[PDB]
């Protein structure tokens, strides 16, 4: 059972996420996805320069119709947590792309678009580029403490055995970047609330920094063993307008990342993620990806 | 006299354009001016490998103010072209932005915002990207008979002499492409339409292609000489919503891009630019940017 080729590339330069709603028949989707797999493969051997990869995933309703109900027992709409703090906006279909070279990208975005246009209504599309230094815009490297290795990747974010082998839980997240109030704050406050010191990206340990720092709120475990994912996420926006992180995770059990969002924003503690301070979700949705064996005879 | 960095770089990858209305006294942008070039400085040195240039230019009024009425006479308010066809959008102050990297133009573009945010209201921020083969995005390659070589954009570009030199006249304009429209047409037709054939980029030769032909609109002569101009356009938007063209051209004289411009969209003979059946303009303003010198001493 083949993953889909999206999930385990590490170090994209670029990447393209879209949300969609079926309009008509969820059934439609079947026949799309093929025909969008078939072009993906073809896009993959035209540019190997661009290490391209993709992954096709579905909201609960629309996976629960696909599959006639079969696995992805874990799978459910995304709803908001802390209360309201982290907003729900579950649509149907996620499309995520991700290589080297955003020109790539946008044709296999295009295909996309060619081969389920007719079945969705797109609701997002976000267009994420690696920043400097693989920085986010807050000026904070993102991603030293991600899975590495096609090895290690696939064990945190691959189902191994079982009737979605192959397959990965998806959770896909919008944050807002509020800047200027990140730069009222001293660089010891921006520290203490993320848990790593900012230039030299060195981790603050676990006594040293608050209980809200992200990474207290995060570092999770389970039978001692921490709970990992595989974070895709990238920034995204303008420098006039709108910008932020695009926050991407993949994790062969969705309950790595939901205990990690009811850590983030208060509801296993009572204490939230000391980043609400700058940043806010403003949209989140779960998915699951099936294996591309499966994507291709839905 | 020095150019600024943005004018003569030739095939990048990204760029940023900000267009922007001043917001409360004009003359505050003498030291904004100022101080972004300095942390552009600061970028072309931190990327020495990333041919990293930008480009501050000014509107007709915002300029008359800023210089004493001296000099670039040839500036003007923008105006619309062919009876509304392509109609006008003129701004105060244009920022463009381009290099081989996204992620250091968005770091210019956030130097930019933090030196002018506080005297600026932003119009738009579009950020382009070079496609595959550097083609349009309506298939057609795109640049082909651009100016090449510092010696010969330079001449077409650069102010020689006089009162402004190392300036140049700048022109934007951002087209929205309907690519259903143009994959009704066949391939041929599309031909005929631009004036080069499609897959090979062979020019057809002007005899044989209607003069409504974009390269018969725009390969104008006076005197028995070419009017020239050094083009910067990328293709910019979603696969899923509005797309196109941003139109970017510099120029040592105003009336060598005035004349295209009749000459597309009828005011010159009544004919106009076959485009016109896929895509169309919806921004348009006319810039002038000084010398680097003058930027700095404003
Ligand atoms: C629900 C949202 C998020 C989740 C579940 C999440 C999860 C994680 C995890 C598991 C780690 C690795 C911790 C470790 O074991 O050391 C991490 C690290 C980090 N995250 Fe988050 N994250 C989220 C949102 C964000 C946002 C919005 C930002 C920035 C604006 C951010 C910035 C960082 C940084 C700077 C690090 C440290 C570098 C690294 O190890 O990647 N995260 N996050
Ligand atoms: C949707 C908008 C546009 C598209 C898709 C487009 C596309 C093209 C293409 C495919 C070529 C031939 C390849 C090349 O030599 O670069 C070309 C040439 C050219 N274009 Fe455009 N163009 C657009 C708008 C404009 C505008 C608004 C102007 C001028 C005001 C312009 C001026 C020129 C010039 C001067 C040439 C070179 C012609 C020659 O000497 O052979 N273009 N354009």
């Amino acid at each position: 059972s083949q993953v889909q080729s999206g999930i385990l590339p590490e170090h994209c330069r670029a990447a393209i996420w879209i949300e969609a709603n079926v309009k008509g028949d969820v059934n439609a989707l079947r026949e799309c996805s093929k025909v969008f797999a078939d072009k993906l493969a073809g896009f993959e051997a035209q540019f190997p320069d661009a290490h391209l990869g993709a992954v096709v995933a579905f909201g609960h309703d629309t996976w629960r119709a696909l599959s006639g109900g079969v696995g992805a027992e874990e799978l459910k709409d995304f709803t908001p947590y802390g209360k309201g703090l982290a907003p729900a906006t579950q649509y149907d279909v996620l499309i995520h792309i991700l290589s080297l070279r955003h020109d790539v990208n946008f044709s296999v975005a295009q295909a996309a678009m060619a081969a389920f246009g007719d079945a969705v209504e797109v609701k997002e599309e976000i267009h994420g580029f690696r920043w400097v230094e693989e920085r986010d815009l807050s000026g904070f490297v993102d991603g030293t403490e991600n899975p590495a290795g096609e090895e290690t990747r696939r064990e945190v974010a691959v189902i191994k055995d079982g009737v979605d082998a192959g397959g990965s839980y998806v959770f896909v997240q919008r944050w807002e970047h509020n800047l200027k109030q990140l730069n009222r704050m001293s660089v010891h406050d921006q520290e203490m609330m993320i848990g790593r010191t900012k230039v030299a990206n060195e981790e603050i340990d676990g006594d040293e920094r608050p209980e809200t720092s992200h990474l207290t709120r995060v570092d999770l475990k389970e039978n001692g063993k921490g709970l990992k994912i595989v974070r895709q996420s990238l920034p995204y926006g303008t420098a006039s307008g709108t910008h932020g992180l695009y926050f991407c995770a993949y994790c062969a059990r969705l309950y790595n990342i939901e205990q990690q969002l009811l850590s983030m924003f208060g509801d296993t503690d009572g204490k939230r993620d000391a980043m609400l301070r700058f940043t806010k979700p403003v949209t989140g949705g779960y998915y699951f990806a099936p294996s591309l064996d499966k994507l291709l005879a839905l």
